[PDB]
């Protein structure tokens, strides 16, 4: 069952995705074929070798330097319209990608993504558009990366009401907090973190809780099918004592609160390193706990790859 | 999109499933109708009220008593051939129920079950049959009950190779071991558990690791698509120091081992009460930890209900 895919973005995640696709292009009797890849240097399109495109991108920074192959310069809208993949995969850092998704879904093309803002802000609209056009949208790696919290909430627990979710979903903050608690100061830990590439030059998205808040909104969308009415977002800047503190997202019907919270030493959310975790409390089950890596190339691409096979087999979108 | 369901068995689990179905019969624009229920007293078939049938079974022990219906004494095969449900739901303790599943799958009827031996011993044959007849088989509650380990392994991690799984899946042994660690002797720990309903008169399935072995076998099936070549099963009879000991199932390609293991106090497998836990190690993800309740009527019916919804919508059976 042959499917053509366009990959938009070719960063740490897209390249790691290429490796997984190359190794598993025929799985469950499906056949996955990447017809295009797109970065800021333009879009390559046709019968190129996936691994060569990955080699080229790694070694030169650009898909344009590709050998034996020609580069087109599609805007997002034109990529969709000209190449016409079965599935558009977004693994870029373009915040406004929703406009692109609207065009694909308008044409019946399913979208798979690791990119958070479009889903966090436009889920309802995107879902309506997908349903109208007989397509799907999948976003597993937007929350806890390849650890399958989205699958769990969206395709399982189908007879449950979700009372709440509490999750620690931002390893950058965890690193800072762990350092503060070890002796270092806020600014020094921020500085040590920049130096390791775990924070960016402007560290705000992590430190002020933005990333965590986007992810919580995605959890709230899946769980209740609507945006929250009460919202609180706080970062870790005022944290004085960091021992056993984590930046915790607390989601319940109509309400999201992201803020630092103290945890007993045996709480499942007291996660270290790259780990994330979620406690989902439902009516029939009580607490269900899921824990796994929340970041990294392969880790993230694992999730997008799952979503690919699901778009291909037309998994429904029940939530 | 309307579906008829035959519930086979009506014990703790089937009665809780009647409640969840009554609360959520029209969900995701599906419409669930229970057209038959079957216990050892016979099968009721028709327009009976679901909750009444539950009330009567609970008060009297038998489906016979319902006002205005008389049971039919159907063999499993006659049940299937006459009632012709779209989904057959097995929530019974009948070990050999695979014989009934063959009949149903033979007719295009999908099977949802919480009953372990058929899946543990016949998954291959059942899955082939389902595929040949355009049907699915779902078994979420055969392992860790409503905690969605089967969903996670079977429909997620689709780009992954499962290196191993370690899982504590039998709360009864946890209760015994916890008593032993508190001072009690084996035989008293046992007797106390009988008195509380946690073990049966023959407690062997729990104590000698059989339940856990079946569960390990199912996880192996889903992870590798074949039976294991080597098999080790040990119970808890010989345990002496029970402190922090749990009966642990270990799965990896071609093998399963069930045995008691001492565990460090921060190991996620060191669960208490009704809790179960699974640690799934994959190539891209490392350790993925899932934890939740492993037993209880509502808890087990929750997983069954999810499976009903997936059966209705024709979810694929990738693994
Ligand atoms: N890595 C991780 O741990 C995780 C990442 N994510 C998300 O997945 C996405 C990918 O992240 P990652 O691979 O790490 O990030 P990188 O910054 O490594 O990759 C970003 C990619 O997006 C491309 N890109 C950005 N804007 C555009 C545009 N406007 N047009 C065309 N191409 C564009 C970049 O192009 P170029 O190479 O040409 O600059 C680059 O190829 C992001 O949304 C991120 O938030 C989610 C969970 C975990
Ligand atoms: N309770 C739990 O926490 C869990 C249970 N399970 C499994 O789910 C299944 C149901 O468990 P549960 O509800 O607790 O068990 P119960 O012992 O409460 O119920 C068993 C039911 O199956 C019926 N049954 C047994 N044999 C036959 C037969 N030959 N024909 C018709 N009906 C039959 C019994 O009928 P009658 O009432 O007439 O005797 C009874 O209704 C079992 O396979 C169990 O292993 C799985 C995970 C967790
Ligand atoms: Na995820
Ligand atoms: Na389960």
């Amino acid at each position: 069952m042959k499917v053509n895919i366009s990959i938009f973005g070719f960063g740490t995640v897209g390249r790691a995705l290429a490796e997984i696709i190359a190794e598993k292009s025929r799985i469950f009797g499906v056949e996955l074929n990447v017809i295009s890849i797109t970065d800021r240097s333009g879009t390559i399109w046709g019968d190129f070798d996936l691994l060569e495109a990955k080699e080229v991108k790694e070694s030169t920074g650009k898909l344009s330097n590709i050998g034996d192959y020609e580069v087109y310069n599609f805007s997002p809208q034109e990529l969709v319209e000209e190449v016409k993949p079965n599935i558009l995969v977004d693994v870029s850092s373009w915040d406004e990608a929703h406009e692109m998704y609207k065009v694909a879904l308008g044409e019946g093309i399913s979208v798979v993504t690791s990119n958070k803002p479009p889903i966090a802000n436009y889920y309802d609209e995107l879902m309506n558009l997908a349903k109208e056009n007989n397509a799907g949208i999948f976003f597993e790696s937007t929350v806890m990366a390849g650890t399958p919290i989205i699958g769990v909430l969206r395709e399982n627990l189908l007879g449950e009401n979700i009372k709440r979710i509490d999750a620690v979903v931002n390893a950058s903050t965890t690193f800072i907090l762990t350092k503060m608690s070890e002796g270092k100061t806020l600014d020094d830990a921020i500085e040590e973190a920049k130096s390791l590439g775990i924070l960016e030059e402007d560290p705000s998205k992590d430190i002020d809780g933005i990333d965590a808040y986007y992810k919580a909104k995605i959890l709230h969308w899946v769980s209740y099918g609507e945006p929250p009415e009460e919202e609180e977002r706080l970062g870790i800047r005022e944290v004085r004592d960091a021992r056993n503190v984590r930046l915790v997202a607390q989601v319940s019907k109509g309400k999201i609160s992201v803020k630092p919270r103290k945890l007993s030493s045996d709480n499942p959310l007291l996660v270290e390193g790259v780990q994330n975790a979620a406690v989902i409390r439902t009516n029939n089950l009580g607490e269900v706990i899921l824990k796994g890596p929340g970041g990294g190339g392969r880790v993230t691409a694992s999730g997008v790859f799952t979503d690919i096979i699901k778009a291909t087999l037309k998994f429904p979108n029940l939530r």
